């Protein structure tokens, strides 16, 4: 029966109460833009690889980062969440925000879903590069599929302290208390040196990519799988924008994988955000077009070329509002955004939820959304926008159970 199973790459996934993949999102699996020669996301991947191969120093010799850029994005919820100490009630698990094949399997929402497995295989240094998947809003800075680069680097005790003359007393581990600055089983000596290595390598990487005009800052933050943790923000177009999260790996995670004689750092870089800043790319949909006007601008002889995408003129937009009554107590905005992606695809530039109200006589909730139809590569005709918008109205009633207003 329709809707009972999803098949992907030869495997079958029975559908249940968690299942929420759209056909549209599934058609993106395997595209692997980060492996497409000359693609801007591939360019960033290659430049990061070169950084660690040529410009990262280790006191015992540079670790050698093995690179995994072709792992299937289908993961278990154990890989994506439990292995990273993400609590069962954590909002990052909500059905509204993740593409679940079912209660047990999902499309990975982050490349951190592979940390535990690669640590458990015994690696001390690795990169993971891949497409990741999240349910989210529609605008020029958000897409249901994007790409991350994960890095993990572990140190042994004498490796971390190798530059210290009287360092035989120094330890990685102790039994004390957790503070804002360190985990309960880490010494402050070890945390300071791991943090220094992590921030130094990331600063050097960004300085190479952007030059020394770059304005960056570190923001103290929280993740369940690192502590202390930071985000790096870059000041771009007058605002501070996060480009990566990182930190000192939680020792329970590292110990659980079998590396109890190691302390580590890890980071996760958003490739599209970096590429949009670095290359003057104004809209995330451009990564997904095959327009030779776009792809030819990144075919460079040296991966370190300072290319500046020259954008096309903006084409005219058609703006249409759409309003409906929500079903009785079963609806997420992201269900509508998924349907917009399904029907309108890359014709849709942005969707804003403008108005919401409750009607007293019926107790129903009305939403009104504003849809900006504007294509990156061509002028949309009024007629074709009308036909797409009509299809959207009809699909919302049929599939989401809404009752149309206008
Ligand atoms: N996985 C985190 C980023 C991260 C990776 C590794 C360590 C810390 C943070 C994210 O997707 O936002």
């Amino acid at each position: 029966a329709p809707g009972s199973v999803v098949e992907l790459l030869g495997k079958s996934y029975p559908q249940d109460d968690h299942s929420n993949l759209t056909r549209k999102v599934l058609t993106r699996v395997g595209r692997n833009l980060h492996n497409q020669q000359h693609h801007p996301l591939w360019l960033i991947k290659e430049r990061v690889k070169e950084h660690f191969y040529k410009q990262y120093v280790g006191r015992f010799g540079t670790p050698l980062f093995s690179v995994y850029d072709n792992l299937s994005p289908v993961v278990t919820t154990w890989q994506n969440f439990d292995s990273l100490l993400i609590p069962a009630d954590h909002p990052s698990r909500k059905k509204g925000d993740n593409y679940y094949l079912n209660r047990t399997h999902m499309l990975r929402a982050h490349t951190s879903a592979h940390q535990w497995d690669l640590l458990h295989a015994g690696l001390d240094a690795f990169l993971v590069v891949g497409d990741v998947y999240r349910r989210d809003q529609i605008d020029s800075q958000h897409y249901p599929i994007f790409h991350q680069l994960e890095a993990v680097r572990l140190f042994s005790k004498h490796e971390l302290f190798a530059g210290i003359k009287d360092g035989e007393s120094l330890q990685l581990f102790e039994q004390s208390s957790r503070s804002a600055h360190k985990q309960e089983t880490h010494t402050m000596e070890a945390v300071k040196l791991v943090e220094f290595d992590l921030k130094q390598t990331l600063t050097r990487l960004m300085a190479h990519l952007f030059g020394d005009e770059l304005e960056i800052r570190w923001v103290d933050c929280y993740f369940p799988f690192t502590h202390p943790s930071f985000e790096m923000e870059i000041n771009f177009h007058g605002e501070w924008l996060e480009v990566l999260g990182c930190g000192v790996m939680e020792q329970q995670l590292v110990n659980s994988a079998g590396a109890q004689d190691r302390i580590g750092w890890a980071f996760g870089l958003g490739l599209e955000r970096l590429a949009m800043i670095l290359y003057d790319i104004p809209d995330i949909r451009l990564f997904w077009c095959e327009d030779e006007r776009f792809l030819k601008q990144f075919c460079v002889s040296n991966i370190n070329q300072k290319v500046k995408f020259q954008p096309l003129s903006k084409y005219p937009a058609v703006i249409n509002d759409i309003s409906f009554w929500l079903p009785s107590e079963n609806y997420a905005e992201n269900d509508f955004y998924d349907l917009v992606r399904t029907i309108g695809g890359d014709l849709v530039e942005k969707v804003d939820l403008i108005d919401k109200f409750v009607h007293p006589k019926t107790h129903k909730t009305s939403h009104c959304y504003r849809i900006t139809y504007c294509h990156m590569e061509r002028t949309l005709s009024q007629r074709e926008v009308r036909h797409i918008h009509q299809a959207l109205q009809e699909a919302a009633v049929q599939l989401l159970g809404v009752e149309g207003r206008f």
